[PDB]
């Protein structure tokens, strides 16, 4: 499924990650955007053997299985595939565990390079929220 822009806003903000550990729902928006292009059946390999996968591009190597990453983890309990789908739940609730490990959002290299620091606030303007 590709989402519209506010589509995906309101999905997220029913599932709770407005504001969710301090990012407010813009941050959210901006991430998918760069990470997926609003598209949860985007997949992307790394130079490592891993893959990335969903509209956050959620990473083999430390958060689900994908059955070929070799020595990974698989730290949100659930196949890579169900990242994929067009019910955004699964890929919201791992995304609740990657930004509270530690790190926030910087684990999200897009959102690092192309969210932080701009006003996000823009992702979500002009959406019935
Ligand atoms: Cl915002
Ligand atoms: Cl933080
Ligand atoms: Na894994």
């Amino acid at each position: 499924k590709v989402f519209g822009r506010c589509e995906l806003a309101a999905a997220m903000k029913r599932h709770g990650l407005d504001n969710y550990r301090g990012y407010s729902l813009g941050n959210w928006v901006c991430a998918a955007k760069f990470e997926s292009n609003f598209n949860t059946q985007a997949t992307n390999r790394n130079t490592d053997g891993s893959t990335d996968y969903g509209i956050l591009q959620i990473n083999s190597r430390w958060w689900c299985n994908d059955g070929r990453t070799p020595g990974s983890r698989n730290l949100c309990n659930i196949p890579c595939s169900a990242l994929l789908s067009s019910d955004i739940t699964a890929s919201v609730n791992c995304a609740k565990k990657i930004v509270s490990d530690g790190n926030g959002m910087n684990a999200w290299v897009a959102w690092r390079n192309r969210c932080k620091g701009t006003d996000v606030q823009a992702w979500i303007r002009g959406c019935r929220l």
